[PDB]
């Protein structure tokens, strides 16, 4: 038993709420918050802009030196942060930017991230400002996922969709 609330039970591990996840974290607290990172950490717009204006800059400063010691991430890859004050940790997960070119293939491996944490609070990848199909992308984080996570959706229209069109 955990403490999210009100969602929708998609599959046995798969659950999704039209939400903010700035407000599902800063609610929740979760043990891992997934944000929708870039390579550089540059936390500029959609669920990164969002989850970083909540920390007032702390996430970004946090990610700047992760940067500077490391370089940046793969597109597909991720690293762990701190959650700051919405989570305990944030996962930073790098999904293909379709605006950008990138191979859409790279969502799955996006996903697989996921798999390393039993409990987690997320977004759906490379959906948004990223340019990807959120449904497509809903279908591949069920097919990919095994731990239990819970999906947060900011735009009720595109909520209603992705349950009534989902398989
Ligand atoms: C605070 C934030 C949550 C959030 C999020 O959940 N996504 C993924 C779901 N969405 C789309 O794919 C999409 C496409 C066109 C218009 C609106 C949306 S949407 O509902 O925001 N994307 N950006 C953000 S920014």
């Amino acid at each position: 038993v955990n403490s999210f609330s009100g969602y929708l039970k998609l599959t046995d591990n798969v659950y999704i709420k039209n939400a903010d996840i700035v407000e599902e974290a800063k609610k929740v607290k979760p043990t891992v918050v997934v944000n929708a990172a870039n390579v550089y950490l540059k936390h500029g717009g959609g669920v990164a802009g969002a989850l970083n204006k909540a920390t007032n800059n702390a996430m970004q400063v946090e990610s700047d030196d992760y940067i500077a010691t490391n370089g940046p991430l793969k597109v597909g890859g991720s690293c762990v942060l701190s959650g700051h004050n919405l989570a305990k940790h944030c996962l930073h997960v790098v999904g293909p930017n379709v605006n950008k070119g990138e191979d859409i293939q790279l969502l799955k491996s996006a996903y697989e991230n996921f798999n390393q944490h039993e409990v987690l609070l997320a977004p759906l990848l490379s959906a948004g400002i990223f340019g990807a199909d959120p449904i497509h992308s809903l279908r591949v984080c069920v097919d990919t996922v095994r731990t239990n996570v819970y999906l947060a959706v900011f735009d009720k229209n595109l909520y209603d969709k992705l349950v009534s069109s989902f398989l």
